């Protein structure tokens, strides 16, 4: 939301976008590790959801790295969003139900709204309604995160949707928190378009994720 | 035996239909498996550690239903009550892929598998087993590649055809390394999202580690 | 020197054949490389650690034959006696440089530093790729340096169905402490038609070896 159709002639990545259009898949993923020692302890002490702690860190970080908010819309236009929200499949008794959760820089506002959304899903709600709304609208002004807190991994890969259009928005996976040499760490993976996002931008994003996880634990 | 699935009654009908439209609906996960006890036990027994974790892997695939769904060569969803395991066995100076039958009885599995990997035909196509499987078109196997001298934290897999990224689960096992007094090895698996979610892989990995411990 | 391979006499005939039908026969591996001594030595010399492991990587590629097989622009399998290394160098407010391998580390370091210092200000970020594409031999390997990003996995692009990439791609990440040592993640993307796990094992071993050697 708060979208800008990019002036590609003035855009610093015009050459990158043109180069990567010719590829069957220009998307790629990186799995890293995030230190969560302090946040794991703090979320437990506060009787709060650790999932929402790192979900806040992830969506805030995406809203502080410009390159993570570029999309190719359903008409092929390069668009930049001043704001992106986060969608996540929430485990449901028996399946998953995907919720769209708004970003607020104020952690207390974010946490309450998100907890209400993941606790109070409508009983008559389509578990895949959020994705269908996003696809029909065609802006893709979100990032998507799947939580797998029981699976430790050092790598995960993602699907290839269409040749020339490998994905529609950044995808992420967060895995099990594990101990190593006195720290608690969890694996975090992200899938992005090379046309929009380089390693330097991912470095900034991962740094902010770890930084804000620490910040909300004090 | 083999079962042609009644897709109208199948709980994954919507998942299967959704992932048919993808160029590649297959994905891989690399994790690590604790093998401290099994490595020590295999050495004490003068036995093949490779066959220890090969057993653990194929048993686990035979205890997670979702790992035995295939799309056959006619496009049908089929479910196998049991799948065997194929593996490229190194031949000094290439490799030869052997099909090894699964038995829950570990001593039977170990004996039959050791016999198969010791008596391989010398004038063998490194991919002949794959060609036999392709002609039959049922894909009642899983595939594991052993690289005991290569430590890795990630490996990716090939994309065969658009709309059909692979024909059966593929796996890779790497070097056992020390981690805070324990021994772990990396294990990677490639599966179809149409058939296998993260919960199923979690069950699979847990069973691999469990059965490695049990046979020790 | 470039050599057009006689596929009928080639020991990997069965492999190039098994993999031509694939949409993508390329795959990547991420491993860990011990860099304790070389990182210390580069710091003591007030020198670029980047060029230390760039030397180790390009030397190792020039000592593993399988990493120098390419499909040229005309579809021919070709083998290069030597390959250079191309790398995107970050530029104030990037430029891909081609750096030749020289066995003398001091010579390599001086030439690479000079090559990176005399980069054109008006240089096309993809000029190296365009020269390479027009020539069509692909006698290079490509390495991307991300020294501030720790990773355990990275994946790579798929260029064309049936031609997933034109030369090996690599990524080197942030050095971290593990079990008392300093290690950094190193990833490589290669064609299964040309490169198996054993070749990657030899390559990774040589990378670690030459990092130690040039630290003296």
């Amino acid at each position: 939301s708060m979208k800008h159709i990019i002036d590609i002639d003035a855009w610093e990545r015009r050459d990158n976008y043109g180069f990567f259009r010719s590829f069957v898949n220009s998307w790629y993923s990186v799995t890293t590790e995030i230190d969560c020692t302090e946040a794991s302890a703090a979320a437990r002490a506060a009787k709060r959801s650790f999932f929402l702690y790192y979900l806040y860190a992830v969506v805030r970080s995406a809203n502080e790295v410009d390159e993570l908010r570029y999309r190719t819309d359903k008409e092929g236009r390069v668009v930049f969003h001043d704001r992106v929200d986060i969608i996540s499949p929430i485990a449901v008794p028996g399946t998953f139900y995907t919720v769209r959760i708004p970003y607020y820089e104020d952690f207390e506002r974010f946490y309450a709204e998100a907890y209400a959304l993941i606790t109070n899903m409508p009983e008559d709600g389509d578990p895949y309604g959020a994705e269908k709304i996003l696809a029909e609208q065609g802006d893709y002004d979100v990032v998507h995160l799947s939580a797998v807190p029981k699976m430790y991994f050092t790598s995960i890969t993602y699907t290839l949707a269409e040749a020339g259009n490998g994905c529609s928005y950044p995808l992420m996976t967060a895995g099990k928190a594990v101990s190593r040499e006195g720290r608690l760490v969890f694996p975090l993976s992200i899938y992005v378009n090379h046309a929009f996002v380089d390693g330097s931008h991912l470095t900034s994003f991962f740094g902010k994720v770890e930084e804000y996880l620490k910040e909300i634990s004090h």
